[PDB]
């Protein structure tokens, strides 16, 4: 049950996702995850970034379920679970603009 973790936010826009995230005292990769709001059946990622040249700022990347079961970002690293993503990027960085580190706080 993905709305038992803490860093599931549900349903909550991207301008509210964004309004949390754009707070000075998070650090790179502090994240949540909430419903898309047009992209039915998947999930985005938000997750905080910062550098001298954009200064504090937010990125969104989609996270898709199949009904075969697996979640992924990108389809050649699946997973069975939300959570299993989730612990995958706070290791790795790969594509995203920061591993996962911190989840957002309200
Ligand atoms: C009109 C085209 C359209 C396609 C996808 C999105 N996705 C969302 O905004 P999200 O960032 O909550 O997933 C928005 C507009």
């Amino acid at each position: 049950s993905i709305q038992a973790e803490e860093w599931y936010f549900g349903k909550i826009t991207r301008r509210e996702s964004e309004r949390l995230l754009l707070n000075a005292e998070n650090p790179r990769g502090t994240f949540l995850v909430r419903e898309s709001e047009t992209t039915k059946g998947a999930y985005c990622l938000s997750v905080s970034d910062f550098d001298n040249a954009k200064g504090l700022n937010v990125k969104h990347y989609k996270i898709r379920k199949l009904d075969s079961g697996g979640f992924y970002i990108t389809s050649r690293t699946q997973f069975n679970s939300l959570q299993q993503l989730v612990a995958y990027y706070s290791k790795h960085a790969d594509g995203l603009c920061h591993r996962l580190t911190t989840v957002c706080p309200t």
